[PDB]
């Protein structure tokens, strides 16, 4: 019935399992030794019997033989079962490509988590109130300080596909990028800057893509004074519901376009996509000039209809 | 309900139990009390049982009464045991550690002191109850109190300690906590931390046995690392217990082989391989001792060397 | 030589100014209680934020010979070190770690020497429980008022000790200077073994009286 | 004569400046916002840290006749007495203890008079539960605008009443002054016994009307 009491009183599950274990061990020692030295049982039997006695089964294969045995056993049982029940309750309490990590929680990471609904996402933030909002978005919550390496390794940073750092300031964003490069110097870090001056410090600390939102926003609120078509183009090609989308198409090896210049290929006339740029590794040539010959490995940045996108992939293929 | 109601009900049943088995079965009190327990315990070992309609009646009645009062008494007991432990976790009394160590104040200096003091009993006396989680994660006991109170310094058992480590927020409270310890026990060892160079002679006159100034040490390693930083590379590496060479100190025993001989005729570096940076007798230290220095008994040789070389030194200085 | 910039004002950058007498110091901090303390210590005061690159160039970081970064937090010390590494990519940065876990991260940011005062004093507090001769040796060889001073003497190119091993020299038996370590480049070998051989450019970390140090500078001369 | 240094600004030191009108008073406090409140009372402000020995010699502790210490805690009040006693070993220090257990620690540090306001308040609180005449006595004889004044009249060398006991002198009938004590050096005998004879240069602490105080000084004159 003590187990009923334990269910009635989970309210007292306040102490370490280590205290619980030491105390139960002391009891089984008392029990086993008395069976060996008072009852005269072997050690195999004394322990067996002690367990059976503590657990309150008492089969009767072994039973106390003397008043001392009876006095001894009464003590053994009355204390042991209480402890046993406690130990059992604590055990029950305990018993019952890759992922991307997001360090911090803000409005930039809430809208990023809408497009990552397929993948596995771990969100590492030290505040406890943001636990409810991560589970609504289908992502696992890891509680800890994101600038700490002892809590970054809890969030599985070492085997991540990419890590996204968006913290409260640029002092903590830099202190978090250098803690990820302490774990591995190969994972992709995508960082966000609050100020325009700290863009080069975030690149020196180790970020691979720095996205400054208030510099884009400040440079769209000065072009929208006359006509707001610049802020209407940027906020439309990024929406996944839109008719035209800005996608990337890689050129495979031995392609029909390798060595062909952009006026010798005529991509927009045949396929129908608009070549706004072409990226070669970690750079990007926007509006490529006349003498730009293609290669196997370049990534083509274009805008077109989805019925025009597959025509571009079926054309440049080897 | 009063705790005494719960207890009296428990007692009433064991009496009932023991007496009825005697009156119905004719069994002795030893077995009657025991059997009652056996049924309450729900174990049933198979020795005693009722053998009459009334005994069976009695026994069933008894079991119901027994378990009911028992279970209540037990849950109260368990609650008391938890409450006592919870108070201990918060911290209240100190269990007479013969050599325990008391740490007055929680900062970043005393946190790296607690990584080297593993195994020994360490009590941490601090005013903020927020740092209760950090202390028990490092294996130290926490005592919630104000360390500048003599009524609260005795709660951490300062009188029986082997050393007290004082690092409070300012130098005003570090002197006040030292002055409070020197009237509780005027013979315990106080290691204290000075934040200003003005107060090093003030902490020492109040009763501190060793005053450590981390802003004067670091302020002198920063002005010496401008040209070449080999002075700060040496200091920060002989204190770490993960390097190759380790700075330890060995004492000179009574009746040794070196009692009376000068340093030059001793050749401690040539035989043993241990660099003897200084020797200390009592409460002073002589760094780079001259060649006419005569060793006496009770000396302490401070040296640097590999742990293979320190054992070679100890057999050479033995009696 | 040249001037020394100090970013941030604390109790350890105040004790550093007592040994920078005879040089030129620019301190970069906040105005509200610091400008009177700095001018009473023989240094200039440049009001600005040391984490901001437009205020680091007012304090003449680009032409300095050492920058000393002691800010309030270990996230603002990192943010100031990466601001120095944009102006001058080669100047010496002596940083200071407030916590032990950030020591490896202040070296990635660009500091050339990371002092850690609370790991040193936390390791001298636990070695003074029995007897405190470890704490009395550190705080004595650094003060310039004592008798024996920890100095460092460089071995010149084409010298009488170049190529000579430490067994063949016995520098303590001839000069009276304890050779507690030999530094080559950016690495230090504390208590070098008997099979070590000197080069041209090694620096000898040693402890001795100023009579003995000048006897060592003539013993390694050619 | 000389000036008075007051360390720390609080409600106890604001009420001390109301009776120190007409003397030079220097107030050494760490807050800058109290510069208007100090200067309004006729006291020259000196901005500094009172627990620092450098900012204690700014306020001219040496040429002072009394130093009144009242800081935010009993730790900083002990630390300030330990700094004045390095500078001036013979100046008079008046200190203010908060706790009862610190009265002997402020007194061993070097304070000549320790006033504990929280113990006098706790004594008069538990003595006003039945009849509050004891609290009304203390807060009336200390007022500067009351009918009776508690004074100190010293015995000059060569006085009429040298050697005379307190019984045969009969001070209360001739003068009117209630004799509630005789001070000899640094001790006070409240309710002196009848066999206690007088001595040269011994103070008589007493209460009386201001027309009765002037009749006492002629009764004890030469």
């Amino acid at each position: 019935v003590i187990e009923i009491i334990r269910k009635h009183l989970p309210r007292v599950l306040k102490v370490p399992a280590t205290r619980i274990l030491l105390l139960v061990l002391a009891v089984i020692i008392y029990g086993t030794a008395g069976f060996h030295f008072i009852e005269g049982e072997s050690w195999t039997v004394s322990l067996y019997w002690t367990f059976v006695t503590i657990a309150t089964v008492g089969y009767g294969d072994y039973s106390p033989s003397t008043p001392l045995g009876m006095y001894f056993t009464v003590t053994l049982i009355v204390l042991g079962i209480g402890t046993f029940a406690v130990a059992v309750e604590r055990l029950l309490e305990f018993l019952i490509s890759r992922h991307v990590v997001i360090c911090g929680w803000s409005e930039s990471t809430l809208e990023c988590l809408r497009e990552l609904r397929g993948s596995e996402v771990f969100v590492l933030a030290e505040d406890e109130n943001v636990r409810k909002k991560v589970l609504r978005s289908g992502a696992n919550f890891v509680h800890g300080d994101p600038t700490r390496v002892s809590d970054l390794e809890k969030a599985n940073v070492r085997g991540a596909r990419a890590v996204i750092v968006d913290l409260e300031s640029d002092s903590e964003t830099i202190h978090c990028i250098l803690g990820i490069r302490k774990i591995d110097e190969s994972v992709r870090i995508i960082a966000e800057a609050e100020r325009y001056e700290n863009i080069e410090q975030l690149r020196m600390a180790g970020a691979d893509q720095v996205i400054s939102p208030f510099v884009i926003s400040g440079r769209l609120m000065s072009r929208s004074i006359d006509d707001g078509y610049e802020a209407m183009f940027v906020q439309d090609v990024l929406a996944e519901e839109s008719t035209r989308r800005m996608v990337e198409v890689p050129i495979p090896e031995g392609s029909k376009l390798e060595g062909v210049s952009v006026l010798d290929a005529d991509i927009h006339d045949v396929t129908g996509v608009i070549i706004i740029g072409v990226g070669r590794g970690d750079e990007l040539i926007i509006d490529p000039p006349r003498d730009y010959s293609f290669r196997a490995g370049d990534i083509i940045l274009g805008i077109g209809k989805p019925e025009e996108i597959e025509r571009l992939k079926n054309y440049i293929s080897a």
